């Protein structure tokens, strides 16, 4: 069911959060070989959390179910400033840009623990 694909693409998610954070460390660390796995780590894990919430749209559209739609439609275009913020962080770390994939990196967390509270409303909506 589409409440059920949710759940795990919410998974997907709680994913990336975890992963982020364990990076945000190892760079607070100077730790860059792990940072650059992480990134890499979290480049797989953005790609398939959008994956996961194209179809839930799509499928929320199959539906008529027009708030969920509503509701997925700010919250896959939340998700996109957060990915372009994150291919900036990336794109920082490739410069050795400190000072910016530190900005970078706070940013991140504000779009995603605000996107928070939206995304628990979709659970609900589906
Ligand atoms: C990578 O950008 C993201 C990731 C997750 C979320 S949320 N907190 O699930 O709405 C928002 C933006």
């Amino acid at each position: 069911s589409v409440k059920s694909e949710y759940a795990e693409a919410a998974a997907v998610g709680q994913e990336a959060v975890a992963v982020f954070n364990t990076m945000k460390a190892a760079f607070q660390n100077g730790d860059k070989e792990a940072v650059a796995q992480y990134l890499a780590r979290l480049a797989s894990l953005y790609t398939r959390h959008e994956e996961l919430l194209n179809r839930i749209l799509e499928k929320a559209r199959r539906e008529g179910n027009k708030e969920a739609v509503t509701l997925m439609n700010e919250f896959t275009a939340t998700f996109q400033t957060g990915k372009s913020i994150f291919n900036a962080m990336v794109a920082a770390f490739k410069n050795g840009d400190d000072d910016s994939f530190e900005s970078y990196l706070q940013a991140l967390e504000k779009v995603t623990a605000k996107g928070e509270t939206l995304a628990d409303q979709i659970a609900k909506a589906l």
